[PDB]
């Protein structure tokens, strides 16, 4: 079916909870064995949220190349994406690690770093341009250069530096500052101004490695980002737009990461995303 009426008759029969349910009931399982190793537990947010295996990062490193982070590659789009948890503790170094070894340009964060007065990650980026972060088990230093605090998300730029080679690059970090702690969004308006801030800078285009997006596990909020900027991007290449189903790309990018989309409303608020989308990419 297409889109917006599939969308009105799940709203009239009530029964997105079935459709998310079956969703979860097909979706891939894949090994994820090195995520369960003992020596990674406290590599670990979340004991039920792992990568697999076949499509996980691997860091640079002889020691321990574990990082939670996965890649989601999309063929017919031509999107590449890396969804990994909220950075813990003693992995803000690995983080930063995985962004230089990748050649990422953009960092994309969905949550606060307090959400329901617990923390949710950890502070990893700094606060002040004269107060610059150096993680010394990964050897870079980090620097604020530029702040810009808009009314439902904030951009800086920053300068990571590899402290072995003296080489420098510029980051672009996109917090999406007002997810509300329950629930998702009314209207999908901010969250697409958001997705198009992202794309204007270059930070999700081919000429360079993927974007890191994450949120606390890195599946729910962020699962939302990515089916959305795909679904669109299919809409734009196809000679029938009408012929995307978002359930068969969310089951395609289940493929590569587990858990993508959490509960039933972010289903449907990504199918509302998609919908107003494309009403303003045209030709209007
Ligand atoms: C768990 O409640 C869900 C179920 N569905 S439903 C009745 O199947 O349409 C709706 C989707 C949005 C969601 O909000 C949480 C509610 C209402």
């Amino acid at each position: 079916m297409e889109m917006e009426k599939e969308f009105e008759q799940i709203d009239k029969s009530g029964s997105w909870a079935a459709i998310y349910q079956d969703i979860r009931h097909e979706a891939s399982d894949f090994p994820s064995r090195v995520a369960k190793l003992p020596k990674n537990k406290n590599r670990n947010r979340y004991r039920d949220v792992s990568p697999f295996d076949h499509s996980r990062i691997k860091l640079h490193q002889e020691d321990n190349d574990y990082i939670n982070a996965s890649l989601i590659k999309m063929e017919e789009a031509q999107r590449s994406y890396i969804l990994t948890q909220g950075p813990l503790p003693n992995t803000v170094g690995h983080f930063w690690e995985m962004v230089w070894e990748q050649k990422s340009r953009g960092v994309v964060m969905l949550n606060r770093v307090m959400e329901k007065g617990s923390l949710k990650c950890a502070q990893y980026w700094p606060q002040k341009e004269e107060k610059e972060m150096i993680f010394e088990d990964t050897n870079l230093k980090l620097t604020l250069i530029s702040e810009d605090i808009k009314s439902y998300y904030t951009v800086r730029q920053l300068e990571l530096e590899n402290l072995t080679t003296q080489e420098t690059r510029e980051i672009l970090h996109f917090h999406y500052t007002t997810w509300p702690d329950f629930g998702v969004p009314e209207s999908p308006a901010s969250f697409l101004n958001f997705l198009f801030k992202v794309r204007e800078s270059g930070s999700l285009s081919p000429e360079h490695g993927p974007v890191v997006v994450h949120c606390s596990a890195g599946i729910g909020r962020s699962g939302t980002f990515c089916l959305a900027d795909t679904c669109l991007l299919l809409m734009d290449k196809r000679k029938d737009p009408s012929s995307v189903d978002i359930k068969k790309v969310l089951l395609e990018m289940r493929k590569f990461r587990m858990g993508l989309i959490q509960t039933a409303d972010q289903l449907r608020f990504s199918y509302l995303a998609v919908i107003e989308g494309a009403k303003f990419i045209m030709g209007d």
